[PDB]
């Protein structure tokens, strides 16, 4: 649903946002764009 | 290749690499990430 | 800033060395000569 | 004389090709303007 969608949202973006700072990018990466799907998924299952 | 000219180049890549970091840019982020490491290394071999 | 880079100035210098040497400039001689020291150095660095 | 000047001038110019061999510069700096003189005082003297 939306609400898990924006869930996992916010989730991942936090995890996003921790590595990078850490400079650990690659999961940076790889993070950044399972956010890209759910972002389309969520457009979609809306 | 000198001390002065590597604290250059570091410092520089240094802020390149949160900048492109900021956009979501890793990979060019991690690549700059560990080109400064050497930059470092040779840096206090320059010394 | 690379072994490949370094090598190739560094195996360049070699001969600029050398050939003022040939033509009794040294300072720029031995100056040149002090660079591949370090030069030296700094590619077993860049390994 | 022309015969120790001549004497000297070949006497550094074996050090000065020597040091230089062994990439000894300054030395070599230095004897090469010893040399520089005594080619001087050579012509001079003759």
């Amino acid at each position: 649903s939306p609400k898990a969608l924006q869930q996992k949202i916010h989730e991942l973006e936090g995890l996003m946002m921790q590595h990078a700072q850490n400079l650990e990018f690659e999961e940076a990466a790889q993070i950044r764009d399972q956010l890209h799907q759910l972002r389309e998924l969520f457009i979609a299952a809306s």
